[PDB]
DNA sequence: TCCAAAAGAAGCGGAGCTTCT
């Protein structure tokens, strides 16, 4: 161990002693770390770093000699080099700041006199930089090494931080805010999305700061000083960034928004480059001098991907041998620029694929305020992709002289719940613009024949790519189909792009010619339609045309099919096996497709079936309510809002109810996952308003064209035949917003009653500012939740199974009550440990506890069984991140600014989310990691969760195996794996240590309401060992059912598209059966197979 | 109670209580 001895000779000017026990001052960060066994770093012993880099990046051969290389990235060429040299000497700017602001620090309240007396600064929050710094006659300077080599990371972090930020949606932004979902303003969500919180920002500048500085955290060292140091560091370059203005900081005040939340959170946005920025076309100049093995990069030729070890953000969880065979597989995967779509791309223009696929130049008054918020998020999106793509097309470029030719790896890793994610916000995977630019689909076509299969498959990706429903007719069927559109409405968009492929040019209508053809088809995909339609219209030799067009054999309502499949634990019933077939597993029909039975045998899919559910029991409803008015009449008024504004809902003239699958497929979806009903009714409230909003704008349209337009004809005309017909769709809406407004239904006793709100809408509306808000949009809520959410809920449960239902209750009440009990006991030994530090001499409140420390804590928790295991997967379901365990500041900045909270890697409670967990994983991720290994494993794909999208020579055999790999899936149990690990939790719990919150925490899972008040620990103890029997018999049920289901003959086509399903060859035939006739032979099988169980 | 990543700021003082034009 002569690592003290090795670190003090890098750096032996350091402030202080690196003893703990020694009387002075200490230093931490000599304490803290050590240097690697092999190099990380290639400024670890530079005197300079900026100076030595700035070098490395002056010229090709200087950076090759750097780097050690025997050729540098094309990319980095005369113009890139001419940036990097700017930036460089930015660096120095940025340097510059940061001494000033220490000389700052150290001159007030006189601190750096106070240090010098020995007062232990360089362990307050603000002032653990003082563990970099050395003696300079009477004050303190940086060490520049450490300095220097942290601003390298600044630099790095600023140039591509921003492309690499998680999105934020409305539950984020919900739990940043404090803002109840259901009532986030209009905007908010956008707003927050394109800034870094505080703890976003430092955190990822942190990582890069202790990356570049090359060490090794000591595992004995108190955290408060391994993350400390580098994160303090990290909130000093912040703040110089806000100096320099590379990083606007907004300090968002949410009193503004709801006058009882006193939160004021700021938000962190980093200055653009411009888009033909030279440095975009390498942005990584730095990490790939600096580092011996960078994180970002391109991967170009045969430079591939290493394969990750661990889960993403989850480190206690190692990816399974089966896992990274995955991922290998994936990464090995080549993808290639299609030239004439970036060449489409290019000629459109940003500004005309805005106008296209966004929402074009925004006029801001002709819009409302709400709608114009919405339409700058599209914006945003669009164009960040469009950028994203051409930065890449820049680096592609460099590669060689055809941009065709040059093979694109992408790293992906294991999420959570096991799905294969292509790491990075823009990449084939995450971002439709550029997955129609860059693809790993190639095919070469005899397309001579209209009747060769060749050219039935092309038809095939045509006809899916223009959204006809490929899935829901046969093959026959949908080339007729195709070939109507393609002669008709699309004419003249295939006509301009013959012309495009002839000339290379386009007409100044473009965007004009393209909205009119596609209408609500268009998307980037059926762009690439039309691409390649044109392209084989023009073709020499259509005997071998070359085309990346895919097919995507996609999953027909997958998640809560594979819910189904994998967790419903009865005897088979007939409801039930007509449902499933719903999700392609026929039962006694060999070689039946997903076409043929959407044709033939049931046109209505799962979430139709669930639509179907909801408008009976709303039809009961209306009647448990026929004799009330009032009650009447607020129904009415809810669909009639409903009916002037979503596609979905439709009232005939004799008040005849059409509901559309569609109001059906989220609900259906989040609920089976364990969403509340309030959460929906919020989502279905902010459809209506969206639309709502949108026809204000329609309004302001309407009145600037024309002055003397009547109000009813400017919000309705478009919808109405006369007038007077449309004053009658104005008068629906006036009196619906005033009913639903001042009106909401409470239940009492099981009854629902009207209450007034007291807040009722009504006033001149103006279009502009026209805006739905707090109780006003409670009220809708309440409404939509009672009269509408409620009976969907209740055809949902209908049409799923009551009995899967209470599989994934059982499964989140034993993953919520483990997760509680891990929670607490980590925070137990956590604290037990803090007790017998702060006996200890050398340790002060604020210094945390060691990395082993925290290991033998999570270490201790083992025999909890915190682990779910497959036998192909891991899951851990109550991992995470927390600023609780800690409840600390970490770092500040030296104007004592940008607290950072300490947050540590622990267990915390599930809540409901060990169902998606455990469905996702062992569902679709399960299917796409089998999908990737299995015999004859599928070449050339893109895996998008429940969808591959497959190259037109091999769309038959790739269907077979992933229809094949949702079979091998379906032989899993989700449940029995829960059982397996609650049973060994069990055995070891001990619930009289538990706090009496984690006790209430438990009581509410496994206790019935009445009962939690004060139970005692011996009953709760009671309570989860029932669970466990729970469990045990709901994991036999569905074993013996997939193993009796794999007996009988089935034809799967889950994986829907082509028409080519899997077939299990089960022997006992059950065809020519009615499903009741099924299901007494499969409960036969059943009851025979559980006797054998119990002999 | 849907999931795939968490997440107030800042004066005084040197942690953690306090207050929030
Ligand atoms: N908890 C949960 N799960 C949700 C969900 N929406 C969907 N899911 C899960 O995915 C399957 C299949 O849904 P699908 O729409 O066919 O395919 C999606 C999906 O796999 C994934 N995805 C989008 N949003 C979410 C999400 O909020 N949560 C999760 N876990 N997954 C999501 O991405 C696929 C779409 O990829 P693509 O870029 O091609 O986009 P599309 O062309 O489909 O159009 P877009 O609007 O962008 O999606 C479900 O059965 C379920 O298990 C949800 O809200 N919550
Ligand atoms: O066109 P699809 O949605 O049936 O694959």
């Amino acid at each position: 161990e002569e690592l003290k001895e090795g670190i003090d000779a890098v750096y032996p000017s350091l402030v202080g002693t690196a003893d703990s026990k020694a009387e002075g001052i200490k230093n931490y960060f000599k304490l803290s770390f050590t240097l690697p066994e092999e190099q990380k770093s290639r400024t670890v012993g530079s005197e300079a770093p900026l100076k030595d880099v700035a070098q490395a990046l002056s010229s090709r051969a200087r950076y090759e000699l750097f780097t050690e290389k025997e050729t540098a990235n094309p990319a980095f060429n005369g113009e890139v080099i001419k940036r990097y040299k700017e930036l460089m000497e930015h660096g120095e700017g940025i340097a510059d700041i940061l001494r000033s602001r220490l000389a700052k620090f150290l001159n007030t309240k006189d601190v750096g006199k106070r240090f010098a007396q020995g007062t232990e600064a360089n362990r307050w929050v603000g002032g653990k930089l003082l563990n970099i710094v050395e003696q300079d006659g009477d004050t303190f300077k940086y060490n520049e090494q450490l300095l220097q080599t942290a601003v390298l990371a600044g630099l790095q972090w600023r140039l591509t931080a921003t492309s690499n930020t998680a999105i934020k949606d409305a539950k984020d932004v919900a739990a940043i805010t404090g803002i109840d979902q259901a009532l986030l303003p209009e905007g908010l969500v956008e707003q927050f999305d394109t800034g870094m919180t505080l703890t976003e920002a430092v955190s990822s500048l942190a990582q890069k700061i202790e990356s570049y500085w090359g060490l090794s955290r000591n595992p004995n060292a108190p955290l408060g000083y391994t993350k400390g140091i580098p994160t303090a560091m990290a909130a000093e370059i912040l703040a110089a960034f806000v100096e320099s203005t590379d990083v606007v900081e907004n300090i968002v005040d949410m009193s503004e928004i709801d006058p009882d939340n006193k939160k004021t959170i700021g938000l962190y946005t980093i200055t653009e480059l411009d888009s033909f920025d030279p440095i975009n076309s390498f942005p990584t100049a730095i990490e790939e001098a600096v580092l011996v093995n960078p994180t970002e990069k391109m991967f170009f030729g045969d430079d591939i991907p290493p394969v990750a070890n661990t889960q993403l953000r989850n480190p206690a969880v190692r990816n399974t041998p089966e896992q990274k065979a995955a991922l290998k597989a994936e990464q090995a995967t080549e993808f290639y620029v299609h030239t004439p779509m970036v060449q489409f791309y290019e000629t459109l223009g940003k500004d005309r694929i805005l106008e296209l696929m966004g929402a074009g130049t925004l006029n801001k008054e002709l819009l409302n305020d709400n709608h114009a918020k919405s339409l700058e998020g599209k914006n945003r999106s669009v164009e960040d992709s469009y950028n994203q793509l051409f930065s890449v097309i820049e680096q592609v470029r460099a590669q060689s002289e055809d941009i065709s030719t040059v093979p694109i790896h992408y790293a992906y890793n294991m999420t959570r719940v096991g799905r294969m994610q292509m790491l990075g916000k823009y990449n084939p995977q995450s971002a439709k613009l550029v997955r129609e630019a860059i693809l790993p689909t190639k095919a070469t076509l005899d397309l001579s024949n209209q009747n060769n299969e060749d050219f039935s498959a092309f038809q095939l990706g045509l006809a899916q790519a223009l959204d006809i429903k490929v899935h829901t007719m046969t093959r026959e069927v949908m080339s007729d189909e195709l070939t109507k559109l393609l002669e008709g409405n699309l004419k003249p968009a295939i006509d301009m792009m013959v012309e495009f492929n002839t000339t290379g040019s386009l007409p100044e209508n473009a965007v004009d010619v393209l909205n009119t053809a596609l209408g609500d088809r268009k998307s980037f995909v059926a762009l690439m339609a039309l691409m390649e339609y044109s392209r084989y219209l023009v073709a020499e030799d259509k005997s071998a045309f070359v085309t990346p067009l895919y097919v995507e054999a996609d999953g027909v309502t997958n998640g809560p099919i594979n819910a189904m499949m994998l967790m419903t634990g009865g005897l088979f019933t007939p409801d039930w096996i007509r449902n499933i077939a719903k999700g392609g597993l026929f039962i006694g029909s060999p070689n039946k497709t997903m076409n043929e039975h959407r044709s033939t045998a049931d046109n209505n899919d799962l979430y139709q079936a669930s639509t179907n559910a909801l408008m009976e029991s709303l039809g009961k409803l209306r009647s448990n309510y026929a004799s009330n008015m009032p009650i009447q009449s607020q129904i009415d008024s809810l669909l009639s809002l409903m009916d002037l504004f979503l596609p979905d809902i439709n009232l005939g003239e004799n008040g005849a109810l059409e509901l559309k699958r569609g109001i059906a497929k989220n609900p259906l979806t989040i609920t089976i996952y364990g969403s509340g009903a309030r959460g929906i009714a919020g989502k279905l409230v902010s459809s209506v308003t969206d639309a709502i909003y949108e026809r204000m704008s329609d309004v302001l349209k309407a009145r600037a064209k024309d002055p003397n337009i009547s109000a009813a004809m400017a919000m309705f005309g478009k919808q109405a035949a006369s007038e007077a017909h449309a004053e009658e769709l104005l008068a629906r809406f006036l009196k619906d917003m005033e009913t639903l407004t001042s009106t909401v239904p409470v239940k009492r006793k099981g009854v629902l009653e009207l209450q007034s709100t007291g807040t009722g809408a009504k006033g001149k509306i103006n279009p502009k500012t026209y805006t739905i808000k707090g109780e006003q949009l409670k009220a809708l809520q309440e409404n939509m939740l009672h009269f509408f959410v409620e009976p969907l809920r209740n055809g949902i449960t209908q049409t799923v199974g009551e009995s899967l239902v209470y599989s994934t209750e059982q499964l989140q009440k034993a993953t919520q009550i483990q997760s509680v009990v891990l929670e607490d006991m980590f925070k137990q030994r956590v604290q037990e440990k803090l007790a017998e530090k702060a006996k200890d001499p050398t340790w002060k409140k604020g210094d945390f506890l060691t990395q082993k420390e925290l290991n033998d804590i999570q270490a201790s928790l083992n025999n909890l069984a915190p682990m779910i295991e497959t036998g192909s997967q891991t899951f851990y379901i109550a991992g995470s991140e927390n600023a609780e365990v800690a409840n600390q500041v970490l770092a500040t900045n030296l104007d004592d600014r940008m607290r950072v909270p300490m947050s540590i890697y622990a267990p915390a409670q599930a809540g409901v989310a060990g169902i998606p967990f455990m469905t996702i994983g062992t569902g679709d991720g399960m299917m796409m990691q089998t999908l990737s290994t299995m015999k004859g494993a599928p070449k050339n794909t893109l895996k998008i969760f429940d969808g591959m999208n497959i190259g037109l020579n091999d769309i038959t055999d790739a269907s077979r195996k992933a229809n094949e790999a949702v079979y091998t899936s379906w032989q899993g149990n989700p449940i029995k794996n829960v059982y397996e690990s609650y049973a060994k939790f069990m055995k070891n719990v001990d619930f009289s240590k538990l706090s009496p919150e984690a006790l209430e925490a438990i009581g509410k899972s496994a206790l019935e309401y009445d009962q939690r008040e004060n139970a005692t620990v011996d009953d709760i103890a009671n309570a989860a060992s029932l669970i466990e029997r729970n469990l045990r018999n709901i994991a036999l049920g569905v074993d013996i059912r997939h193993k009796v289901l794999d007996k009988v003959n089935l034809s799967i086509d889950q994986m829907a598209a082509v028409g080519a399903p899997y077939q299990n060859n089960g022997k006992i035939d059950l065809s020519n059966m009615t499903p009741e006739q099924q299901a007494d032979e499969l409960n036969k099988l059943f009851r025979e197979e559980l006797e054998a169980r119990k002999q």
